[PDB]
């Protein structure tokens, strides 16, 4: 019951939403929500 608890301190951190990832690819699958990434139907 207490927000604000960063854990990992990874280099991969999206500035669009403010998230963190351990790998690069993992982040690539997230960009789909921000910028047109890979296929996503019409
Ligand atoms: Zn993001």
């Amino acid at each position: 019951g207490s927000s604000g608890s960063s854990g990992g301190e990874k280099p991969y951190r999206c500035d669009q939403c403010g998230k963190a990832f351990s790998q690069k690819g993992s982040l690539i699958v997230h960009i789909r929500v921000h910028t047109g990434s890979g296929p996503s139907s019409g």
